[PDB]
């Protein structure tokens, strides 16, 4: 018969008769119609019968099933598979993640519960029939998608100067004007994360420098009142004297009321140091607990050098023991009569910027100068000409112009973007070996795919309307651009078409091996026919922005939750193919590949005409002291380089 | 045979056995032997009679189940009743609730 009996942990028992019993009479009496041991019995002697003298309680119970749904009581069976499979789930919770299956901080559990449970039931019952067809046969992806049910948008610059004015209300908290550097810092971080969990994309303050000014003149201010309190002099003409640059000088050998001038300058240096190197902190550890993007560069006066400065000066130090930072992404605004040459007012700010991007991987570096850039209404003395400064993220996007509006690039965000994948347009038409018909028929799809997902889009467009102001409550209140005269049950219709809606694409280099021998990186022709369908889909993009009343941009997708998720499914259908289904990941969307050696300037030369086709968004990314870094700026000048990202 | 399927929610629809098929194959290509063709056309041939004019989808089910319990194939029942199962514990959330209003 059966001696011994192997438990799970790994203990060894005696064969024991009446535990088969009691466990089949369990499975008996939650049925219609239990029963007495008359074919208990007989089952426990056809198992105990039959054996290898030493058996597992697996090995017992596979047994106890096969018995059970063999004879004449198979609703017994189905009670005991399903109570079996129940206490396995529940034994294998103890180290692992079942509960994900069947559908480490806690915070991020229940945010994978949520988007797991949304996914599917949005691409069920809210997507139309033809879109949800693309969606499933591998050809367009929806940023995204959980957050849909929730009518979100993506991201906004946020104008700085209205809460640092006039004070801020979200819920039962409310906050005055500030009247110091401490305090208008630290506002604006709460700026920041307030709107973080309004919107699924990036927040960005544009004009770091402009915004902060004032509050460094007040500071001084304080200084020097406090200052003229235990002398009992009169220092009234010092408020408005003008500063040169609030530099920090040795105190030693002076005397009298000049002494007292440079006491107040050091102290009010210190308190600004301080105040930018919590803020660092803070947008680190936040993030680590926000996607933070800040611009800056294009102010010439003594309170903003300082701000641009004491920044550059501890992003330089890093956090902690000399750590680097992640968060916040740093840019510069380099801008052609403004801290460029070498005779230009803030040239030393921009040494110190090319200084500290050889230690701390920041700041990036965005050219004022390109044809797509410049706005005719700017003027180097207007107090708020950064207006007409354009502003990125660091999620590489823009939104500069509007078909209806002012061609400002402040209070205004995306709403959507999705992506097209072209290299499976490619392969699904590489049978032919005539190049034209190959060519004609690329084309014919690419226009059904445009098609649909403008489609798309549209409806996104519709849906995300229709939502009242009083669901996004710092956004509409103070960070949009009509919401000033919003009421809160109000629909943001009359507000919304003023942001902007993304086409983007991921990997051309395999789409043209797909269509011709070579990638655009080897072949003159190969760049000619990519640069033409990038063309073919901005003409098509600029048709549907007049059709469908709204606004359309071609983008180059970050690649950040795209990088994988379309070739395993091209491998699984179409198979192995030498240098396209071959490598894991696809190139990014216009980039040169990563294996295919070259060198700063050809890549350069060849990727810069996509940046005047890529209005959505895109990136210049080059792999490696400062006079590198000064070399890929000047390159950067030489094109219309639009935005650099050299490490 | 059937002409009338009732389904979960309520609503009345055809009678495609392709939808049987399907579900006892991918029953099948979670086991170890592998997928037999001359199993699935009985299985739905014996199905697609001796039922009413309308059934339920889990009177269909019930009925894949006995069949299939008694039928040469018995490493398929286990997967077939466990995954069930759990697409039935699964369903008692108001997710369906929640997303409509
Ligand atoms: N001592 C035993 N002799 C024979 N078969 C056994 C024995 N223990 C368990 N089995 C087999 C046959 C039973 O139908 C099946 C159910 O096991 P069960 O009695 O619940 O033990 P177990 O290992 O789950 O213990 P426990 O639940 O008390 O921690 O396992
Ligand atoms: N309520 C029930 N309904 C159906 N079958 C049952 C029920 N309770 C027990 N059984 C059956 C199937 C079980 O494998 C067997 C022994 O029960 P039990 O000891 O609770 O299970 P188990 O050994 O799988 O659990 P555990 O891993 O928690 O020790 O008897
Ligand atoms: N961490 C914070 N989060 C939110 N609000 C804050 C925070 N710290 C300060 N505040 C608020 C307090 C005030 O309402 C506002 C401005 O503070 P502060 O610069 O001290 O000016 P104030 O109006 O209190 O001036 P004074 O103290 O000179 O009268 O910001
Ligand atoms: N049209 C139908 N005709 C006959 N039986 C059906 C039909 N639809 C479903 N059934 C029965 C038999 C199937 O094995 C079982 C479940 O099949 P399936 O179509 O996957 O279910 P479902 O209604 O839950 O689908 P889904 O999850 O895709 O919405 O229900
Ligand atoms: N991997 C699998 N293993 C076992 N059975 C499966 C598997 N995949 C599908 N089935 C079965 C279960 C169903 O009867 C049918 C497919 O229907 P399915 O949509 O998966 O479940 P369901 O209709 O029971 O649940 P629900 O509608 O709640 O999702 O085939
Ligand atoms: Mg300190």
């Amino acid at each position: 018969m059966i001696q011994t009996v192997v438990k799970r942990d790994g203990r060894i028992v005696g064969f024991n008769e009446q535990k088969i019993m009691a466990a089949i009479r369990k499975a008996m009496l939650h049925t219609d119609k239990g029963e007495d041991t008359t074919l208990i019995e007989q089952i426990t002697d056809h198992i105990s019968y039959r054996g290898k003298s030493q058996m597992s309680v697996e090995a017992i119970q596979d047994a106890i099933e096969m018995e059970l749904m063999k004879s004449a009581r198979k609703d017994v069976a189905q009670k005991y598979i399903a109570y079996r499979n129940q206490r396995n789930i529940a034994r294998k919770a103890k180290t692992r993640d079942v509960f994900m299956s069947i559908v480490d901080t806690p915070a991020g559990m229940m945010m994978k519960f949520a988007s797991e449970t949304t996914k599917p039931f949005v691409d069920d019952y809210l997507l139309s029939e033809d879109v949800r067809d693309a969606v499933m046969h591998n050809y367009i992806h929806i940023h995204d998608k959980d957050y849909y049910p929730t009518k979100s948008l993506t991201c906004v610059q946020h104008p700085l100067d209205v809460i640092l004015n006039h004070g801020f209300t979200a819920g039962h908290g409310s906050s005055r004007p500030a009247k110091r550097i401490e305090t208008a810092a630290v506002l604006a971080c709460i700026s920041l994360e307030t709107c973080q969990n309004e919107m699924h994309g990036g927040q960005a303050i544009p004009a770091f420098d402009f915004y902060l000014a004032p509050y460094v003149r007040m500071s001084y201010q304080e200084e020097v009142k406090n200052l003229e309190k235990l002398t009992g002099e009169d220092l009234s003409n010092l408020y408005d004297a003008p500063i040169d640059d609030y530099i920090e000088k040795p105190l030693d050998g002076l005397q009298g009321r000049e002494r007292l001038e440079q006491h107040a300058i050091n102290k009010t240096v210190n308190r600004v140091h301080q105040a930018m190197e919590a803020f660092i902190h803070n947008m680190n550890t936040i993030h680590s607990r926000v996607f933070s993007s800040i611009n800056y560069g294009t102010d010439t006066s003594a309170e903003g050098r300082c701000i641009m400065r004491e920044i550059l000066q501890s992003t330089y130090q890093g956090v902690g023991n000399g750590e680097t930072a992640i968060f916040p992404i740093q840019i510069w605004k380099k801008k052609r009569g403004v801290n460029y040459l070498p005779e230009d007012r803030n040239y030393d700010l921009y040494k110190l910027a090319c200084k500290v991007t050889a230690r701390r991987f920041f700041p990036n570096f965005l050219n004022l100068d390109a044809t797509f850039n410049q706005n005719e209404k700017w003027r180097a003395d207007d107090p708020e000409r950064y207006k007409w400064e354009i502003a990125t993220m660091g999620c590489r996007t823009r939104v500069f112009e509007d078909r209806w509006g002012e061609k400002t690039s402040i209070a205004r965000g995306n709403l959507s973007f999705s992506t097209i994948n072209i290299v499976k347009l490619a392969i699904e038409c590489m049978g032919i070996e005539n190049e034209k018909q190959r060519i004609d028929m690329f084309f014919a799809k690419l226009d059904n795919i445009l098609d649909i997902t403008a489609k798309q889009l549209d409806e996104r467009f519709q849906f995300q309307k229709t939502a009242m102001a009083k669901q996004f409550p710092l956004l509409m209140k103070y960070l949009w651009v009509g919401a000033e005269n919003l009421k809160p049950e109000e629909t943001i219709e009359s507000v919304i078409n003023h942001g902007t809606l993304g086409i983007g694409f991921i990997g051309l280099a395999e789409c043209l091996v797909a269509l011709i021998g070579k990638h655009h990186g080897e072949s003159e022709k190969a760049q000619e026919l990519g640069l033409k369908i990038i063309t073919y889909m901005r003409d098509r993009a600029n048709e549907f922005s007049e059709q469908y009343h709204h606004n359309y941009s071609i983008l180059a997708t970050p690649a950040e939750g795209l990088s994988g998720k379309f070739t395993k499914k091209d491998r699984k259908q179409f198979g192995v193919i030498p240098g396209v289904t071959d490598r894991d990941y696809y190139t990014n969307s216009n980039h040169v590949p990563v294996y295919y050696k070259c060198t700063a300037l050809k890549k350069a030369q060849i990727e810069a005409p996509y940046h005047d086709l890529t209005r959505g968004g895109h990136i210049f990314y080059v792999e490696i002291n400062p006079s590198v870094i000064e070399s890929v700026v000047d390159m950067m000048d030489k094109y219309n380089m639009g935005y650099g990202s050299v490490n």
